[PDB]
Parts: structure tokens; sequence; C-alpha cells
């Protein structure tokens, strides 16, 4: 009961898809995270980042899934040198690779919404990435707010609930060809 969302890689011919349960949190997506093992990684890595990205892929391949998805472990990762385009507002989002995302978790790609996902939150805090609230009810600078609330900072989604916003966002994307609901 989710949605596939497609992100273009800025300045290239490349794209990747993320599967998300919460397409309505799209305006809160401040970066994207690919599993170190994702197919796209080598293609979009900048020449400056290439060596750190290779050391990081090596290090992550030395860790089991269970270790990598252990919430208590320090968050770890490296910037690819590339940016993704948010299909709803064209904003640029850095593309990082990180342990905590597995190649088998969905598409191996997540749109990170640190304000409302604990793992993304901890990664954003670790790496000083921006945190933007889109569901009201919490204090996202101090703790991820992982519950439902009315939308804010979300343009045409402002004031709606989960069911409503999911409907509108999905329509907006299917019409553009940048998304679609998947089961």
């Amino acid at each position: 009961t989710g949605a596939n969302v497609t992100f273009k890689v800025k300045g290239t011919d490349k794209e990747f898809t993320v599967f998300t349960t919460r397409p309505d949190t799209l305006f809160g997506a401040t970066f994207t995270v690919l599993a170190p093992e994702h197919e796209l990684v080598d293609a979009i890595t900048s020449s400056e980042q290439a060596e750190a990205v290779a050391d990081y892929k090596h290090q992550a391949s030395l860790k089991s899934d269970l270790v990598r998805t252990d919430l208590a472990k320090e968050k770890t990762g490296v910037w690819t040198g590339a940016y993704a385009i948010n299909p709803v507002n064209g904003k640029e989002m850095p593309i990082w690779i990180a342990d905590y995302v597995l190649a088998s978790y969905g598409t191996g790609a997540v749109m990170a919404v640190p304000a409302h996902d604990q793992r993304d939150w901890e990664f954003a805090k670790q790496f000083d990435l921006p945190i933007v609230e889109v569901l009201e009810g919490g204090n996202v600078e101090e703790a991820a707010y992982t519950e439902d609330g009315l939308h804010v900072n979300s343009d045409f989604l402002d004031g709606l609930n989960k069911e409503d916003a999911i409907a509108k966002i999905v329509a907006s994307l299917e019409e553009k060809g940048c998304g679609q609901e998947k089961v």
C-alpha cells in the first residue's frame, strides 16, 4: 500500500526509483540515501568523491545486514558527489550512500525525511543535514516525530491528513509520470 517515486540525478541522464509508504512527506525529503551496493552508485559518483565512495563500499560489504540495521550503532556514510531532483518542487537533494540502507530494502534507495523517520533523523544529526517538518505535532530538531499529524511546509498539501495528502500527492505524480502507487 505505498508508492514508487522517481528522482532524476541532476546534470545527467540517470534516474532511480524509491518505494515509499509516505509519498505525502515528499516536501520534507532533504536528501536521498542509496545502499552502498545500489547499481547507480558508480555511475553518478563525482571524481572527487570516487575514492571515499569506494572505501565506504568496501567497509559496508564487510558488515552483515543485522549489524548494518542495528539502530544503536553510529550512523556512517559518504556523499556521492551527486544531487537528486525532488519531482514536486525541483529542489536539489544530495545523494549519499549509507550502511543502514540495504540493497534489498525496497529498491535499495530511500528518500530521507529526517523529521519523521528515526534512522534518517540520526543520519541527518550525524552529518548536519537539514531537517524539515511536514507533519505537525512534534519538535523535529530534538527528536524525530514518527506519528501522524496535519501537513505543513507542503504547499498544496498543507492542512490535510494522511489519507487526503497521500491521495493528492499521488495524483500529482501519476499525471507527471514521476510516480505511481504499488502493492
